[PDB]
Order: C-alpha cells, then sequence, then structure tokens
C-alpha cells in the first residue's frame, strides 16, 4: 500500500451515461469510457472495425499502428451484454486513468451493433468488476492498479450528479471524496467474492413491503443507467405505481409523477429510499405528456441472475464505495 488517491472526472449525459477519459498507447489515444462495476473487461472500438457498422463510424477507434507501446495478442473476445453484443480481439498497451499508468490487456472491438451503440456518447467500457467475470480471464484494470502498490486503500468510489454546467460525477481510485457525501458509510458485505452483489431484504412501495419479502439479490452496477429487477418484479412494482408499459420503458402521465410513492430498498441495516423526484424523468407537469421512469425490467441470466441491479438511479442519491480489501459495498447520502 502507497499514499496515492487519484480521481477521474465524469461527464453526465442525460442522467443515463456517465463517462470519463482514459488514454491508450504511446502517444496516448483518448477514449470516453463508462466505469462499469457489472463487468470486468476493458474494451474500446478498433480501427479494424468495418465502416459498414455505423456505430464504429461515430466513435473514436483505437489504431495499434500509431502506438509504439502496443503488444499484439489477437485472442478473440465476445462480450454478450444484457443490452447488446460486441466482438473483437485482445491487445496490450499502456493505459492512463487519472494520472495512474498501467500496462493493460483490453479488447479492440470490430463488431459494434448500431442499436444500442449509436446511442452511446462514450466509446468503450472500463470494467470495474472481479477477475471471476472477466471474459477470457483477462486481469482487470483495478487488479493491475492494486499490483502497483500505489493506492492508499484497495477501494474505489463513485459519485454521479443530477444533470445540469456543473461536475457530472467522479470516481476516486484509492479512497472516497468527503465533499460528495454526508454522514458515514454503512457497509453491506458481498454474498461471495467475484461479483459486486449484495443481499437485499425487501423492496417497498410507500409503506408496504410489496416485493422481495423473503429476500433477493442486489447487483451494485455503476454501468447500468436505471434501477432494474426481473420482468415479474417490475410488472408488480409498476402496477403499484400506476405505470403503463411502453416498448422499452415504463411511463406515467407527467402530471401524476410528483404524487408517486417513495420506493425503498432494504440493504444491510438501513432502508434506502428514493422519492418520485429520484426515479421519474420529470420533463413536464402536463396531463397530456408521458414521463419515463428510471426503473426497467432486466432478466439477468445465471450465475449472476436473477437479480436486481442498482444503477445510476440509485448511485445519484447514494454515494457508493467498492471495497476490494474487505469484499463489501458502502453507501452514504450523496451531496
Ligand atoms: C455477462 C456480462 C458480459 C458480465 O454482462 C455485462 O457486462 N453486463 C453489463 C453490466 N453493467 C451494465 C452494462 C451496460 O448495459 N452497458 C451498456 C449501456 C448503458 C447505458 C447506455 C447505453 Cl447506449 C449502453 Cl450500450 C455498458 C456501458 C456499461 C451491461
Ligand atoms: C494472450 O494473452 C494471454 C494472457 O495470459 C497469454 O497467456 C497468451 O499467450 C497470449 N496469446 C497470444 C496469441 O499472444
Amino acid at each position: 500500500l502507497g499514499n496515492t488517491t487519484s480521481s477521474v472526472i465524469l461527464t453526465n449525459y442525460m442522467d443515463t451515461q456517465y463517462y470519463g477519459e482514459i488514454g491508450i498507447g504511446t502517444p496516448p489515444q483518448t477514449f470516453k469510457v463508462v466505469f462499469d462495476t457489472g463487468s470486468s473487461n476493458v474494451w474500446v472500438p478498433s480501427s479494424k472495425c468495418s465502416r459498414l457498422y455505423t456505430a464504429c463510424v461515430y466513435h473514436k477507434l483505437f489504431d495499434a499502428s500509431d502506438s509504439s507501446s502496443y503488444k499484439h495478442n489477437g485472442t478473440e473476445l465476445t462480450l454478450r451484454y444484457s443490452t447488446g453484443t460486441v466482438s473483437g480481439f485482445l491487445s496490450q498497451d499502456i493505459i492512463t486513468v487519472g494520472g495512474i499508468t498501467v500496462t493493460q490487456m483490453f479488447g479492440e472491438v470490430t463488431e459494434m451493433p448500431a442499436l444500442p451503440f449509436m446511442l452511446a456518447e462514450f466509446d468503450g467500457v472500463v470494467g470495474m468488476g472481479f477477475i471471476e467475470q472477466a471474459i477470457g480471464r483477462v486481469t482487470p484494470i483495478f487488479d493491475n492498479i492494486i499490483s502497483q502498490g500505489v493506492l492508499k486503500e484497495d477501494v474505489f468510489s463513485f459519485y454521479y450528479n443530477r444533470d445540469s454546467q456543473s461536475l457530472g460525477g467522479q470516481i476516486v481510485l484509492g479512497g472516497s471524496d468527503p465533499q460528495h457525501y454526508e454522514g458515514n458509510f454503512h457497509y453491506i458485505n458481498l454474498i461471495k467474492t467475484g461479483v459486486w452483489q449484495i443481499q437485499m431484504k425487501g423492496v417497498s412501495v410507500g409503506s408496504s413491503t410489496l416485493l422481495c419479502e423473503d429476500g433477493c439479490l442486489a447487483l451494485v452496477d455503476t454501468g447500468a443507467s436505471y434501477i432494474s429487477g426481473s420482468t415479474s418484479s417490475i410488472e408488480k412494482l409498476m402496477e403499484a405505481l400506476g405505470a403503463k408499459k411502453r416498448l422499452f420503458d415504463y411511463v406515467v402521465k407527467c402530471n401524476e409523477g410528483p404524487t408517486l410513492p417513495d420506493i425503498s430498498f432494504h440493504l444491510g441495516g438501513k432502508e434506502y429510499t428514493l422519492t418520485s423526484a429520484d426515479y421519474v424523468f420529470q420533463e413536464s407537469y402536463s396531463s397530456k405528456k408521458l414521463c419515463t421512469l428510471a426503473i426497467h425490467a432486466m432478466d439477468i441470466p445465471p450465475p449472476t441472475g436473477p437479480t436486481w441491479a442498482l444503477g445510476a438511479t440509485f448511485i445519484r442519491k447514494f454515494y457508493t464505495e467498492f471495497d476490494r480489501r474487505n469484499n463489501r459495498i458502502g453507501f452514504a447520502l450523496a451531496r
């Protein structure tokens, strides 16, 4: 253990995407990336991506021919995401993340489907998960940063702000920033190592524990935009809110959004409550317009799922600390 705590400033895009900058190669090629606790691989779009993938034409591409620090690998890599899929191959190069430089193995993506990557403001993803979830058993960037013995502590923490021209968010590698949280952290120990998943002991709509009464799983996913549950759990939840299912989202009439009940998540000791201002995209107060909720269905497949996922919707209210040393997640009220 060292005495270094570095931070990555994040950009908040529409309260759904939070991305910072990383630099790959010599000289550095910069990419906008999402720091994802629900995955463990690093990947950026490749120059080897065909121009027929319209997503590739609209994102920064890594070119190994312009990097003197590049080391070829070539092993195939397929990443099947709950939202889509990416294929490419592995490569090793020097990666800079908040003043920390690490030699890192990552995927050069050559197949990037338009839907959903034409909606991505970010170029790629920096997986903040454990080696146990890394496709091709590639050493994750945080495990490589830990190995340097440069960090003050074996933790990293997230701050995600409400959309505004202010700070979008922040990741602190090696600690937590007290300027973005109040009170003290309440920890919840991980069920098992290998996943950033904890036990949840009930989801309540208002006063009545409407779901997860006999306990259920909660994945603390910085890479997920919304709060997610199973199709059955979300169907029951939305019926309790009066929410009408559209194709991809759930909506309410804009005028009845501020009246919607509080939603609570029973984790560790505490009840983590979100008011309707925390989960409704309150775009108007019109009885003639529809307002989307920041909760959606996601049937995650085993071993990880079925599970709930506490994404950006949760992290905006609760500043989150991911402790690798003690295999726990700490929450504090964000500020
Ligand atoms: C099986 C395994 C590979 C581990 O599963 C996962 O990695 N599962 C991922 C877990 N974390 C959320 C990930 C995600 O959905 N996106 C996509 C995304 C989010 C918001 C907006 C857009 Cl446009 C997109 Cl594309 C990645 C950027 C983080 C899926
Ligand atoms: C790619 O990386 C892995 C990392 O463990 C290494 O063992 C393997 O030999 C590499 N493959 C090639 C083709 O260089």
